[PDB]
C-alpha cells in the first residue's frame, strides 16, 4: 500500500467515517487527471488507492469532501473541501500516509512518509 | 479589510515572512479566475487583497506558496502549497481572517469569520 | 507586552472569548508559584499579564481552562485544560505570543517569539 | 489496550521514535501519582501502558518529553514538554488513542475515543 489516507473528527473524537475523496495526478497540460477515489472506512482510513507500479513520480492532489461530512452531521462548515497537493517519490518509492484532522472551521494535514 | 491572511512558522516560532499567495474566485463557467495576490509582511500578514464592494458572494480559493517558503530556508517540504477553498458572503458581508500554521510535513489552517 | 495569549475556536470560527487562564512560574524549590491570571477579551486575546522587569528568566506554565469554555457552550470536551510549559528569556528578554486553537477533542498550540 | 499514545514529527514527516513519556493519575490530595511510562516504538506508538481493570475513572495526565526529542535532533525547542490532561471513562470503559503531532515551536494533540 503506497498511499493511505486517514481522516479524524476533532469535534467528536472519532474516525471520520464515509468521507469521500478523489485523488488526481497533474497532467502535462497542467490539468488534474482523476485516477483514484474512495470513502473512508469505519476506522477513518482509505487503503488500496494505487499500486507501487502505478504510483510513479509526479504531483498528486487528494481532494477530501469535508463539506458533505459536516453537512451529514448538521454542522455548517467553512471549507468547500480539504486539499492535499504533494510531489511523490522524488527519491524513489516511499509509503505515504496522509492524515487529516477535521473541525468545522479548521483542518490540519500531515504526511508520514516511511519505508 | 474583508479578507486577511496570517501565516506562522512552527519550526522557527515566527511569522512566515514574504510568503506568496494567489486568490481565485470561481466563475459562472466553473473555472478559477484570478482575484488578488500578494506576499506576507514582516508580521506574516497580508492585508488589502480586496474591498467590501468587490468581495461579492462566491467560492474563493487561496493558494499559499508554502513550498517556495521552505525551499528558501533550505528545506524540502511535503506539500506543493496550502489551499483554502471556501464560500464567502453567502449570508451577507463578513470579514474573513484565514490563518495558517506551517511545518515542513504538515500544515493547519483555520478561519475567523466576523460579522462587520 | 512581553507575554500575550490568543485563543481561537475551531468549531465556531471565532475568537474564544472569556477563556480563563492561570500562569505559573517554577520556584527554586521546584514548585509552581502563581504568576498571573486573566480571561480572554472579545478578540480572544489576553494582554497585560506581566512586565519586562517582572518577567525574568525561568520556566513558566500557562494553564488554559478549555473545559469550562466548552461546557458553557453545551459541549463535554476531552481535555481538562490546555497546558503550555516553556523556558522564557534564557538568552535575554523576548516577547512571547502563545496561540491556541481549540476543538472539543483536540487542541493545537504554537509560540511566536520575537526579539524586542 | 485501553490507552495508546502515538507521536508524529511534523519536521521530518515520520513517527517520533524513542520519545519518553510518563502517565499520572490525579490523587485525592490533588497531586499527580505516577503510574505508567514508556518510550515510543519505531512506529511512534506506545502500547501496554495499562489494563482495563486498572484504568478506572479519574483524571489522567500524559507528560511527553518533547524537549529531549528535539535536543537529540539538534533543534532548539520551545516547550519543556507536551502535556495531555483528561478525564477518563466518564461513561464507562472506552479505548483511548492520544495522538500528538510535534514541531519545534508547536504541538497539536487529539483524542480518538472508540469502542
Ligand atoms: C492519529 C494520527 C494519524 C495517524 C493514525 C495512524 C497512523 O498509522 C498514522 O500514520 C497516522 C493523527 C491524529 C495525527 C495528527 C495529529 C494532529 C494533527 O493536526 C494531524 O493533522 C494529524
Ligand atoms: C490566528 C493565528 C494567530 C493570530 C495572530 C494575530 C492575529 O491578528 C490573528 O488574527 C491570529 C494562528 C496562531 C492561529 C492558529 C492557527 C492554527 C493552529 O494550529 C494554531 O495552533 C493557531
Amino acid at each position: 500500500c503506497p498511499l493511505m489516507v486517514k481522516v479524524l473528527d476533532a469535534v467528536r473524537g472519532s474516525p471520520a467515517i464515509n468521507v469521500a475523496m478523489h485523488v488526481f495526478r497533474k497532467a502535462a497540460d497542467d490539468t488534474w487527471e482523476p485516477f483514484a477515489s474512495g470513502k473512508t472506512s469505519e476506522s477513518g482510513e482509505l487503503h488500496g488507492l494505487t499500486t507501487e507500479e502505478e504510483f510513479v513520480e509526479g504531483i498528486y492532489k487528494v481532494e477530501i469532501d469535508t463539506k458533505s461530512y459536516w453537512k451529514a452531521l448538521g454542522i455548517s462548515p467553512f471549507h468547500e473541501h480539504a486539499e492535499v497537493v504533494f510531489t511523490a517519490n522524488d527519491s524513489g518509492p516511499r509509503r505515504y500516509t496522509i492524515a487529516a484532522l477535521l473541525s468545522p472551521y479548521s483542518y490540519s494535514t500531515t504526511a508520514v512518509v516511511t519505508n
